[PDB]
């Protein structure tokens, strides 16, 4: 519950920008195109997590996300992700040339439920020819939505997380880049987020949870 909404001074859906968070034992610092935007120092997470990206439509959170109006198909794109480790032999660079089942997995066949109003499908996670991860939010039947979530198989710790992306624009949805660990992985709920609320892509929301 440490939400911070920052003005970008640009529309993030119009092209690629680099977003990042430096996660260290005593702070979290977030950057947009190399520029420091926000610092947090109270109760900073410490459990290593998976790197995740998704796109989804919400329900019951109209005041936060705006109401979703069924517009589809909608796409969020990611050109690369870089993690610079505090430890040697931990760093990696992922260009998104193709699906690498050794390091990533696609969510498929279930819903997160709750505020999430869509089912994850492996078919909505595709790779463009010019190397971009492309997540899609589609519909298979009247008012029935399918969404996409790509996530690392390994867990990562303190260090610099960077991503080049272009979020979707549309009332009711979220395009995100985040680290996560929680009861499903046998640990406490630690997460750090970069979330773009589709209702206004001229702003970005930063958040984190420690033992949520
Ligand atoms: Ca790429």
């Amino acid at each position: 519950g440490h939400e911070k909404v920052i003005s970008l001074g640009f529309d993030a859906s119009k092209g690629f920008h680099t977003y990042a968070f430096d996660w260290q034992p005593g702070y979290i610092k977030w950057y947009v195109d190399g520029v420091l935007k926000h610092t947090a120092t109270a109760n900073i997470p410490s459990t290593p997590g998976k790197i995740m990206m998704n796109l989804w439509n919400g329900t019951g959170v109209d005041d936060w996300l705006g109401s979703y109006n069924g517009a589809n198909p909608l796409y969020a794109e990611y050109d690369w992700v870089k993690y610079t480790s505090n430890q040697t032999g931990g760093s990696f660079f992922e260009p998104f040339n193709s699906y690498n089942s050794g390091t990533w997995e696609k969510a498929d066949g279930y819903s997160n439920g709750g505020v999430f109003n869509c089912t994850w499908r492996a078919n909505n996670v595709n790779f463009t020819n010019d190397g971009k991860l492309k997540l899609g939010l589609t519909s298979s039947a009247y008012n029935k939505f399918d969404c996409a979530e790509y996530r690392s198989t390994n867990i990562y710790g303190y260090g610099l997380y960077e991503v080049s992306m272009k979020p979707a624009k549309n009332t009711g949805i979220v395009s995100s880049f985040f680290t996560y660990t929680g009861p499903a992985h046998g640990t406490q709920w630690d997460e750090i987020d970069i979330e773009f609320l589709g209702k206004d892509t001229t702003k970005v929301q930063f958040n984190y949870y420690t033992n949520g």
